[PDB]
């Protein structure tokens, strides 16, 4: 809506973005702190700035909105040396095209959207185990035998009592059918049975692109034609499998284990033996469900039939196989040891299937350049426990990350604020631009400010939130990390975090950037310095800082003195750029004097503890 990041440049950049459309702030490293902070405030968008900056630690940097583009890797700072966000290939400089250089900055802008989710994210795993609005990526990076993976996802095509279909949606290339299998099935199992794994060539290529939960899982393979695999979690047999007990005799019973049967079996006039194949690769599936927590059985579509039978859980096309390929997968969950609970998908029994219903499956779903799309839906769908966020009521500690402003839940406020008055982490779409490739909706900043602290509830905007993080836990959130504040600055996040004792006014906390033009807008337009500072931040809806922390950083330490407050900076390794409740209070009034309704109880909140303290 207004946060903008400083587009830094190094030397030999320079000269093109003279050239541009938008401000250029130059430097000079003489500047004082003061001196950034008043300048920097100046620019209402993004800016292009140059010019040395030696004296400076990142973290201040950053807080400042700093992007690190060049054609170096790193820049030297006084904290580190940093590696540059955005690498600009040599030869497009160089060329010194504004735009080309422009369009360069925007793409590794949209890439490292990631790196910002990914240290939230990888601090909830740190200090959570329920999860809630969760995708693909959440499991990706999960460990499914400690933390719980809910939300919900959008229910891929199915075939069960039940039909629906389509309808058809966007979708793109991927593995190759038999790999692009395994990486939807393959993620909470820890034994897998595999029956008719060929030649092996498919499991390893498994192996060559997904390595870890490869070796984080432990493979029985069969086949007449399988060979001698030397890896150690691989013990092959050459046995071909008619019967349950050439599984059987080879599995630990004295251990728990959440185990997976995976079927593909085919062999070498009609063809109603592929039939008796797939029928029987879910019997042998079936008689073993209590020591499976599921399957995925090989399921191919007969000619000769119209309708007929099978167990089944789901039916569904097959990511990445060709147009032709006439050949459903069919899952089938069941009881027997499982770190996910799936009883929401139907305990697999007989089905009814119309072969023209399935036809028409493969027709629309199947095709070389399709599957991606459909298999990330498969991997959630499977995996995913079905729970939705603002309803559930959790008995653990639970993380609530990028879903909870979702247009979906609008309206439903209350409930949005109850999960982040009591998450370990969340956050709220609050940006006022465009804005793309997000479809989310922006709660008022101020009530996020206000609804949002709690004595234990620390409410930051996504860069105070990760310099917090770097700042606290160093190496749950380095500092090298690549990440663009002003993205950082469309979200409100929400921590389950004490405050600081001392409660020194870090970054983390203290920023306000651009607050003199925030202050000027104010007053032409809707018009009515600790006392009107605070009103300023509140009535902007620019800000987003932790109202308690703040207020206790006031009163409870400055005063305290020169000497013995910087000193207990030393110390905190805090970091600032800027070197009595009785106004405070009336800062409230007057806030909602200009808001009745509109809010804000709450206020009354904290009024009534400046009010008693
Ligand atoms: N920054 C960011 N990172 C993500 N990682 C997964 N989803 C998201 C998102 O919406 N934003
Ligand atoms: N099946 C699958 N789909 C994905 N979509 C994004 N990541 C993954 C993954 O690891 N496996």
């Amino acid at each position: 809506p207004e946060p903008h990041a400083v587009l830094y440049v190094t030397n030999e950049l320079s000269h093109i973005v003279k050239d541009g459309f938008l401000p250029i702030w130059k430097l000079t490293g003489d500047e004082s702190l003061n001196d950034l902070w008043l300048e920097n405030g100046k620019y209402a968008t993004d800016v292009y700035a140059y010019g040395d900056v030696s004296k400076w630690t990142i973290r201040q940097l950053r807080g400042h909105g700093f992007i690190f583009i060049s054609t170096h890797k790193n820049v030297q700072l006084a904290d580190i040396i940093k590696t540059v966000d955005v690498r600009i290939p040599r030869e497009v400089a160089r060329s010194h095209d504004m735009k080309a250089f422009e369009n360069e900055i925007g793409r590794r802008r949209i890439r490292m959207r990631k790196g910002f989710g990914d240290a939230l994210r990888n601090y909830a795993f740190k200090m959570a185990i329920e999860f809630h609005g969760s995708e693909a990526e959440t499991l990706n990076d999960a460990n499914p035998r400690l933390h719980k993976i809910y939300g919900m996802p959008e229910i891929p095509p199915l075939y069960m009592e039940y039909a629906e279909i389509g309808t058809r949606f966007d979708d793109e290339p991927t593995d190759e059918k038999l790999v692009s299998m395994l990486d939807y099935i393959v993620y909470s199992a820890e034994e897998v049975h595999y029956i008719g794994c060929g030649d092996l060539r498919t499991l390893m290529q498994f192996k060559k692109r997904s390595p870890g939960r490869f070796r984080r899982v432990l493979w029985h393979v069969y086949d007449p034609i399988a060979p001698e695999c030397s890896d150690p979690n691989v013990i092959v047999h050459n046995i071909m499998v008619d019967s349950k007990k050439d599984i059987l005799k080879h599995m630990n019973f004295l251990k728990r284990v959440e185990r997976l049967f995976i079927w593909d079996v085919s062999s070498d006039e009609w063809e109603t033996t592929r039939f008796a194949e797939d029928r029987l690769g879910e019997e042998i599936a079936y008689e073993m469900g209590g020591a499976f927590s599921s399957a995925l059985i090989k399921h191919r579509i007969p000619n000769s039939k119209d309708e007929y039978h099978c167990i089944s859980t789901y039916l569904f096309p097959q990511p990445g196989a060709d147009a032709d390929m006439y050949e459903l997968r069919n899952f089938m969950r069941l009881r027997g040891y499982s770190h996910v609970d799936r009883h929401m998908h139907p305990d697999a029994s007989v089905t009814k299937v119309v072969s023209r219903d399935v036809r028409k499956m493969v027709e629309l779903y199947h095709g070389r350049d399709r599957g991606r799309f459909l298999k990330k839906r498969l991997f959630e769908h499977l995996h995913i426990v079905r729970k939705n966020g603002l309803l559930h009521e959790s008995d653990e500690p639970r993380a609530d990350l990028f879903y909870l402003t979702n247009r979906c839940n609008m309206g439903l406020e209350p409930s949005i604020y109850e999960v982040m008055k009591k998450s370990v982490i969340a956050t709220a779409w609050v940006g006022r631009a465009p804005l793309y490739d997000y479809d989310d909706f922006a709660l008022p900043r101020s009530t996020v400010m206000l609804n949002g602290s709690y004595r234990d509830i620390r409410i930051l905007d996504g860069n105070g939130a990760i310099l917090f993080l770097m700042w606290r836990y160093p190496d749950i959130v380095k500092k090298d990390l690549t990440y663009d504040p002003a993205w950082a600055m469309n979200f409100a996040v929400s921590l389950k975090e004490p405050i600081p004792d001392p409660p020194v006014p870090d970054i983390s906390l203290c920023r306000f950037i651009g607050l003199r033009v925030e202050s000027s807008v104010l007053r032409v337009r809707n018009p009515t310095d600790l006392s009107g500072h605070l009103y300023v931040t509140l009535m902007s809806g620019a800000y987003v800082t932790d109202l308690f922390w703040w207020f206790k950083m006031i009163l409870d330490w400055s005063a305290q003195n020169r000497e013995q407050k910087l000193r207990d900076l030393k110390r905190s390794a805090a970091e600032v750029i800027e070197w009595v409740r009785n106004d405070l209070i009336a800062a409230l009034r007057e806030y909602k004097r200009k808001m009745g309704m509109r809010e804000g109880a709450s206020i009354d909140s904290w009024l009534e503890l400046l009010r008693h303290l």
